[PDB]
């Protein structure tokens, strides 16, 4: 009985962690959402201008 | 047989963990390629707009 | 009659010169609003790339 | 009339002179014009495959 309790405070802290971790991949994700949204402006206005510059 | 059950979602739990791991190591990766990038694009733009800046100076 | 073809061609020049530098104004205008772009490009990389550093 | 001639011929020489070095600087502006179009074809190409790559892993 006293082992299933040791288990249990190992299984715990392993979802403790694991939630942790997750928090560090949802924060990744978003950093990356962020870059998408740059590189999305970026493309538009590099080419909004290149086509100005190649057609005048 | 919880002792069973408890060491199955013990053994998995660890097995999801490392799973995790893997992908903050993949997506850190990315991040840094990333980096790379907008690295290189300031150096091309900062680079072509020192070009201009120093032109009006010099055609002036 | 040389006279007159010389103040042609004087007023051609004239006219061709004023082209010029109405189009050299314009591409000092079209090269001012290319600078004003490439600082924004450079603000907007320089800033996402100071938010993707390690620690 | 030899002397009137030649001032007038002076004149649009003058015009002609100034008018080349106005193409001067225009094929300058034009050159300096086609290195920035280069760099957006570059910097195009560069944040699409890069955006395209994102877009996957």
């Amino acid at each position: 009985g006293s082992e299933f309790a040791a288990l249990t405070k190992e299984l715990n802290a392993c979802r403790e962690q694991l939630l942790e971790k997750e928090e560090e991949i949802s924060e990744l994700k978003a950093e990356r959402n962020n870059t998408r949204l740059l590189l999305e402006h970026l493309e538009a206005l590099v080419s909004r201008h290149e086509r100005s510059l190649r057609m005048t």
